[PDB]
């Protein structure tokens, strides 16, 4: 809609308050004019029409609890806009400044959120396995990182492939919320996650096997659920990614760490230039050495903690 950018304040999900950028002509809507060509936030009101209508506010206050999931839904967006911007040079998923939207109150009870190609959709959860899901940056970050690959090595979503797939999404999920700086780790989704149970989440990228998970190939989920199992096997790459940055000792291979933005950089550089479609781990391993030694050098630390991260992992 046309009208004048105005700041407007809120709570989210979780009960913290925030300041949220909207539009003004008559009502306050959700839409932020000041990333690329916009943030742009809609309700769903329970039904799976997309994106349903631009979300609509009187007063520019946004503290009911209707109004929680949308305000979370749009601000982490704005967050992974400016990772991606500010860490990365990319202008939004495309990396040319495309418009991001969002739908909340997506149909009932729907535990789940997912990127469908053009938008974000956003399930409120039972309220028992999940509250509504854009009260996690790292939910909200995961799925706007599908539509980075998309844009990009076009990875599949079955077997190693889509497993690393998902573990790129695990990875810089956890890397905006990282920038957020609010209340990171290395887990995902344990802010929306079983409101009953403190201390779990839906995977552990430190420790896989905590959930069940594999943290080495040789543990690798070869049967048919799950596309393969790229849920499960995503837990090889994301233990990986874990010792590049934070190092350790895993299967007796000790890992120096190398932090969370070396880590960044050299997984966002393998996506960007070196994967393709049907990359497997190797290749994973490969474009990864690769892009270590175009950032670092090939006698670089960095390089040296991508092969031992790997060789950690058993991927050769
Ligand atoms: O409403 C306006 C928006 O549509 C435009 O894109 O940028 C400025 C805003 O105030
Ligand atoms: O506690 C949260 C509340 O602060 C917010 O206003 O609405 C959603 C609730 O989960
Ligand atoms: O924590 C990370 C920070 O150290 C780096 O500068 O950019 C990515 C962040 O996740
Ligand atoms: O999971 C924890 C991780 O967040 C931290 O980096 O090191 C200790 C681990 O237990
Ligand atoms: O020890 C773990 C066990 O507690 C869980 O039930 O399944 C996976 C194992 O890694
Ligand atoms: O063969 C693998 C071994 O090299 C490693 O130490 O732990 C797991 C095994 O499968
Ligand atoms: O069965 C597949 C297995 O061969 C591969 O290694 O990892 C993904 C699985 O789907
Ligand atoms: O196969 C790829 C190779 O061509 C490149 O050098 O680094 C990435 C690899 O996966
Ligand atoms: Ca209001
Ligand atoms: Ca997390
Ligand atoms: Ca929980
Ligand atoms: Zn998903
Ligand atoms: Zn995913
Ligand atoms: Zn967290
Ligand atoms: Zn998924």
């Amino acid at each position: 809609i046309t009208g004048t950018s105005t700041v407007g304040v809120g709570r989210g999900v979780l009960g913290d308050q925030k300041n949220i950028n909207t539009t003004y002509s008559t009502y306050y809507y959700l839409q932020d004019n000041t990333r690329g060509n916009g943030i742009f936030t809609y309700d769903a009101k329970y039904r799976t029409t997309l994106p349903g209508s631009l979300w609509a506010d009187a007063d520019n206050q946004f503290f009911a609890s209707y109004d929680a999931p949308a305000v979370d839904a749009h601000y982490y967006a704005g967050v992974t806009y400016d990772y991606y911007k500010n860490v990365h040079n990319r202008l939004s998923y495309d990396g040319n400044n495309a418009a991001i939207r969002s739908s909340v109150h997506y149909s009932q009870g729907y535990n789940n959120a997912f990127w469908n190609g053009s938008q974000m959709v956003y399930g409120d959860g039972d309220g028992q396995t999940f509250i509504p899901l854009s009260g996690g940056i790292d939910v909200v970050a995961h799925e706007l990182t599908h539509a980075v690959t998309d844009y990009t090595a076009g990875l599949i979503y079955q077997n190693e492939s889509g497993a690393i797939n998902e573990a790129i999404s695990d990875i810089f999920g956890t890397l905006v919320e990282f920038y957020a700086n609010k209340n990171p780790d290395w887990e995902i989704g344990e802010d929306v996650y079983t409101p009953g149970i403190s201390g779990d989440s839906l995977r552990s990228m430190s420790d896989p096997a905590k959930y069940g998970d594999p943290d080495h190939y040789s543990k690798r989920y070869t049967g048919t659920q799950d596309n393969g199992g790229v849920h499960i096997n995503s837990g090889i790459i994301n233990k990986a990614a874990y010792l590049i940055s934070q190092g350790g000792t895993h299967y007796g291979v000790s890992v120096v760490g190398i932090g969370r933005d070396k880590l960044g950089k050299i997984f966002y550089r393998a996506l960007t230039q070196y994967l393709t479609p049907t990359s497997n781990f190797s290749q994973l391993r490969a474009a990864a050495v690769q892009s270590a030694t175009d950032l670092y050098g090939s006698t670089s630390q960095e390089v040296a903690s991508v092969k031992q991260a790997f060789d950690a992992v058993g991927v050769k």
